[PDB]
């Protein structure tokens, strides 16, 4: 159903543009944010804006799917997008991050620089033009822009969990937990790419209900942990020819699951290994961070995880799921489900 | 009376702090939020903040003016001085300072460095949970929040003005115009400097007239405009003790008021002085177009500027101020004139 509705979504970013483009004056920023949207927006899975339109069509009841209606969607779905290219062009430069989706950053191309900074605010800044743009009228507008203004801070609030655990220069090996972990991943990915594209569906098909939206959230919390997991495995083990950025978390001291993991596993030898070589530029001790890894068998403890995980997240959809179509949970999780990209 | 109001202003800051630090898995992510809020909200004049809490004062009526209402009012206020935090987080990395408010730059200090884009991001979140806490049960609620967002992206459009127009290494000299520095201007400062406080006070008395909001808009963006000249003039001839911050506007190759004013005055051998020295890095250059500045008269050029400017800005509060008391107007015009920090 994302596979289908792929071209459909990709082939509505030009009117996103163009509206988003339309004072002399201001000709020159207009025809930078152009650049922005361009460079930026494009060339991910679309994972989330597909999850808005492919919920919105099995939350509403087809007669009341009019071409208004399903404009609205596919906007929402590119706003959701938007706030993705916003944290990843962040991201990116506090990452010190090299690619990004095939291409190299945007903030490590010439003329780019910091200014990068600005352009991911711009980005952030599209989302409310477009609700005030297409849902203004809706009575689920303000529940819109809230949703969208808590993903952002809950988002924030995991990446200063992310950086405050990843100092640079410091050893932070007694931080690296589990229960640390699942704090950083719950907050700065699990809110906005899985709570968020379903939540905003949902508001648009009337569903506002604090119950539903909590049992929704259940689900695509752990569903949301998962794909963090499978983000920190192929940022060293994923080719990045085909995931289209290259890896960082342990130049960066990042505290990965694989790190965690690592940790609970290793020898008193091994750690010392792992605390020598840890969390730094060095080539030859990035390649003996990985030989560590793939000693203590993790790229098999990860394939066990992903097994238990999956399961359990099914057992969630069973529990939770009820009034809503099983459908909705089930389409992103088999989209996510044995990732490579 | 801004004077007077000041230190009950900055008062209620301990609160703000209080209800934006108050789940202990995000313990250190909170503890962070406080020490970026009380570096970065505090130190500057809070012209702003004050602006809101003046403005209602004069626009509601006395008996009107309860604990919760007063309580708002400088909620809002602080909303202001928080968006202030956030544009100067970002925009002291983009320009690439050294000193803001008489203490090092945050992205300067040792710890912090790029993860100061995040926390900027932070600052921005404060003001819609804020919103949210205290005023999302009054009428003018949406008309707040679409105010903030809206001048939000008017800034940012001014940023990618004012950094499009200053590449770092290329002469950009041709496109330093009174046209493009007057539409820099407009949007970078004097829509959320001036406009968007006494907005903001204007919604909360329940004065939303499309009419009135034009007429206070034509005073308070001609009050900006005149706001960075004066700015631009003390990145150069203002004492960094008094100001708080190290001038970079030569360095950074900005569209400054006085390099405008410069290129209209200079004869074709000073044009060359100020093509090959500025817009770089070097003391000697940046001491050369300084001389130049003098040589010229710029900083009597500025003192008959701001005169005039004074006395046009009057004309358009007499002219639009109604049915608005004209102190509102004249309250900020009279702590910005002949301002010094
Ligand atoms: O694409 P990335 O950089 O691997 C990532 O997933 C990006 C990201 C940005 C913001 C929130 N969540 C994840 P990260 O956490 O840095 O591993
Ligand atoms: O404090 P600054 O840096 O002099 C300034 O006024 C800061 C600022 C930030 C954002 C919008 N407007 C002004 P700038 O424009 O860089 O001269
Ligand atoms: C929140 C995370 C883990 C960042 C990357 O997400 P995606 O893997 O969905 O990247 P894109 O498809 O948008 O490029
Ligand atoms: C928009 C501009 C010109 C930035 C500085 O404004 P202020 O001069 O008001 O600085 P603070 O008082 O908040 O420190
Ligand atoms: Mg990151
Ligand atoms: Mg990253
Ligand atoms: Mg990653
Ligand atoms: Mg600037
Ligand atoms: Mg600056
Ligand atoms: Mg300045």
């Amino acid at each position: 159903v994302y596979a289908q509705e792929k071209q459909d979504f990709v082939q509505h970013f030009s009117q996103i543009v163009r509206v988003l483009t339309e004072h002399p004056e201001i000709g020159d920023a207009i025809a930078r944010l152009k650049e922005v949207l361009e460079y930026n927006a494009i060339g991910g899975k679309y994972n989330r804006g597909l999850t808005v339109v492919v919920a919105f069509r099995e939350l509403v009841e087809p007669r009341k799917q009019d071409a208004d209606s399903l404009q609205r969607a596919w906007t929402v779905g590119w706003c959701v997008e938007l706030l993705q290219a916003f944290f990843l062009v962040a991201d990116d430069i506090m990452d010190s991050s090299l690619t990004r989706r095939g291409q190299i950053c945007w903030y490590q191309k010439p003329g780019v620089g910091l200014d990068a900074i600005n352009d991911a605010n711009l980005l952030e800044a599209c989302i409310y033009r477009l609700l005030k743009l297409y849902c203004r009228e809706q009575p689920y507008y303000l529940n819109l822009i809230e949703l969208f203004l808590q993903s952002s801070y809950q988002t924030e609030i995991g990446q200063t969990l992310d950086l405050l655990t990843a100092p640079q220069g410091n050893v932070d090996l007694v931080r690296f937990t589990e229960k640390r972990y699942k704090s950083i991943v719950k907050y700065k990915t699990a809110f906005f790419s899985f709570y968020l594209p379903i939540a905003a569906a949902m508001y648009m098909a009337g569903i506002d209900g604090e119950k539903e939206h909590a049992n929704a959230k259940k689900i695509l919390l752990e569903m949301g942990e998962f794909f963090q997991i499978q983000d920190d495995y192929l940022d060293l083990f994923g080719d990045p020819s085909v995931t289209g950025k290259i890896g960082t978390d342990i130049q960066d001291n990042k505290c990965s699951w694989l790190v965690v993991q690592c940790l609970q596993r290793a020898t008193p030898e091994q750690y010392q290994i792992l605390k020598e070589n840890y969390g730094q530029k060095e080539a030859e001790k990035v390649a003996r961070v990985k030989a560590l890894y793939e000693e203590l068998d993790l790229p098999a403890v990860f394939l066990q995880y992903e097994e238990d995980s999956y399961s359990h997240i099914m057992a969630l959809i069973e529990q939770y799921a009820a009034p809503l179509p099983p459908a909705v949970f089930l389409g992103l999780a088999r989209k996510i489900y044995k990732r490579r990209k």
